[PDB]
């Protein structure tokens, strides 16, 4: 569905970030009280996959209307807060090879996408990696635990607490 | 000890101003709460750190240690006694935020920030108002710098005594950041 994004999408987009396997996190959604209908959090996933999929909620009192990630994603749980001023919306899930890629921001209605911001998860990457930088610096919630393979299946990655990605990833510098 | 202190050596984030809405005009007694939501970071502690519009100087903050989120200091607690705060771990980041019922006494500018004793670091700067001078159409929130609201049908207006409100010597310490932006 026709797609747009919002002016400032590349710039409060943070850099990727590398996670440990199994990490549970969640992908959060802040908007501006605003005149779409709905909203929905988009994934297109690194690994397997093409094309998008979305959880979609009414904009409003947050209803799930539709539910694209039920398949790659079937024990997450999504939220929703309204706050009058805006609202919250965010997915919750743990992260694998499987289920890391690209999360987006997504005001909807039925033919259109406007793209708010984006979160890239990455559980392994094709050296110094900080909590985060402001600016574009790939990063990591916990870089202390870094580790590094030379091999196929855990590149570097997260220690014991090409992809579809990798253009993306591309563009952003690691430390 | 430990009013007044407004922070220390404050700076700004690179997307500052370019990721605070304009101000939202809101009707009084409106409950409305304020996030945040910063990406998992190298400082100790956050702060909701509140300029208000109506009589205060200097500042105010809600501090949290940064991790688990316990309170550590409270300087909202006096005009606004009966808000109440939270926070969450999502690990690539954390949400916390403010709630508490909008007043003239208690719209200012709320501002997201990175915390320790001797520094903040500002994220992003929301702007609540309850009354906005003139000395007109007016929406939901627009991508861009137009002052919104989140009603914008229930638009009422006078003329001065306490401006355009919303229904059922000197100026403001606002009209600056508010004259910022157009209507
Ligand atoms: C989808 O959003 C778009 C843009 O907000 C809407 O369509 C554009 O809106 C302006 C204002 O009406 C028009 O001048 C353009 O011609 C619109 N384009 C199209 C293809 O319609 C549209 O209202 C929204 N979708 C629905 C289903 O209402
Ligand atoms: C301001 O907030 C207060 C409470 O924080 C609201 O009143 C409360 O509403 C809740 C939710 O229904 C009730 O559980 C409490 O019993 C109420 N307490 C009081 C003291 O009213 C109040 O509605 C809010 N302001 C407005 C204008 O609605
Ligand atoms: C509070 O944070 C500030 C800013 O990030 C720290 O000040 C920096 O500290 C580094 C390491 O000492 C210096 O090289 C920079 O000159 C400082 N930058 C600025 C802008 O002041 C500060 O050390 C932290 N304070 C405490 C008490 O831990
Ligand atoms: C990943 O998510 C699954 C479920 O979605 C979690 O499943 C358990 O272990 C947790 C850690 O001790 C406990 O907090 C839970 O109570 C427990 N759940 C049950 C039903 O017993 C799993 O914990 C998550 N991954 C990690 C590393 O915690």
């Amino acid at each position: 569905a026709e797609k747009m994004w919002a002016e400032n999408y590349e710039t409060t987009s943070p850099a990727p970030v590398l996670v440990a396997e199994g990490e549970q996190v969640t992908i959060p959604c802040t908007v501006m009280t605003h005149s779409w209908p709905m909203v929905s959090i988009r994934a297109r996933f690194c690994r397997s996959h093409d094309g998008s999929d979305e959880l979609i909620l009414d904009a409003v009192k947050g209803h799930r209307l539709m539910n694209g990630l039920q398949y790659r994603l079937p024990y997450a749980t999504w939220n929703f807060s309204q706050l009058h001023l805006g609202q919250i919306f965010s997915l919750t899930f743990n992260v694998s090879t499987d289920t890391a890629g690209m999360y987006e921001c997504v005001l909807r209605n039925y033919s259109h996408g406007l793209i708010m911001q984006r979160f890239v998860i990455l559980t392994q990457l094709e050296p110094a990696l900080g909590r985060y930088s402001l600016g574009d610096q790939i990063w990591s919630p916990t870089p202390w635990r870094l580790r590094n393979h030379d091999c196929g299946m855990y590149y570097f990655y997260i220690g014991r607490a090409p992809d579809r990605c990798w253009t993306v990833i591309q563009r952003y510098r690691l430390p």
